[PDB]
């Protein structure tokens, strides 16, 4: 219905705003675009579902997220990929893991403050009816 | 259930085999890998959901296709993207469009010959129950 289309449009507006705020944070530059294969040649083989903030924006615009829960799955994927690909004790690995956890924590904290629980419940109920 | 897992595993085996047969055809080399942005800088902006045969293989392996119908949507996407991005009368554009239609036609013809309709119906009924 028209009311449901308006609901998903509001969701997309909300998710774009959250994603933009993550993307302009200097700490998260490494997660903003797909990896350069020249910098990490084995990334494609080790990480089976790459994800980054530009890809998240494309998915929002393709109407791939019908709930904030589904969006957070991709944010969690950005984090889990980083922990998987950079598990070593070396400072470079530790920096990226810290930034990955910070990205995750920041996204969840924004959502906790700014997402109305009843709005999310509505989205979930519309999704389950499709 | 175990029987349903076996069904989706058989689907994945079937889809990998079809995709491999498309990927080794010389006509379809242009569709085997993501586009090189150096060759087509405006591709990212014009085509909103890029798709290629290596991406299709990754999606099979990530369990993204529960039916042949969903797989054919991505094959159709490879074709529609090509028709959209190369619409001109020039020979280069006409060649790619012809190959795109041939890819689509070939995938459908393989499926028509080799996919049991009752196998596809089972997949669809399992998908709809989830
Ligand atoms: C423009 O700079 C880059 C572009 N693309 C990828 C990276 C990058 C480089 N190194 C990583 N990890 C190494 C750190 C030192 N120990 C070996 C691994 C990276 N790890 C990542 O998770 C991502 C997303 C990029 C990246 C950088
Ligand atoms: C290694 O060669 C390539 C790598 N990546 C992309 C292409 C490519 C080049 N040109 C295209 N179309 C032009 C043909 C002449 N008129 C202007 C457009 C391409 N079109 C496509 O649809 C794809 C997938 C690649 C491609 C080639």
């Amino acid at each position: 219905s028209m009311q449901e289309e308006d609901t998903f449009r509001e969701l997309r507006i909300f998710l774009r705003n959250v994603t933009h705020r993550l993307a302009i944070d200097k700490r998260f530059r490494v997660f903003t675009k797909p990896v350069d294969p020249d910098e990490v040649p084995d990334y494609v083989t080790v990480i089976k579902q790459p994800m980054d903030l530009s890809s998240v924006i494309s998915k929002i615009d393709l109407h791939k997220y019908l709930t904030v829960k589904d969006y957070l799955r991709d944010i969690d994927l950005i984090c889990s990929n980083a922990l998987e690909y950079n598990p070593d004790r070396d400072p470079g690995d530790r920096l990226i893991r810290h930034r990955a956890c910070a990205l995750r924590d920041t996204a969840y904290a924004i959502i906790k403050e700014e997402l109305d629980e009843d709005f999310e419940q509505l989205c979930e109920e519309i999704q389950e009816s499709r």
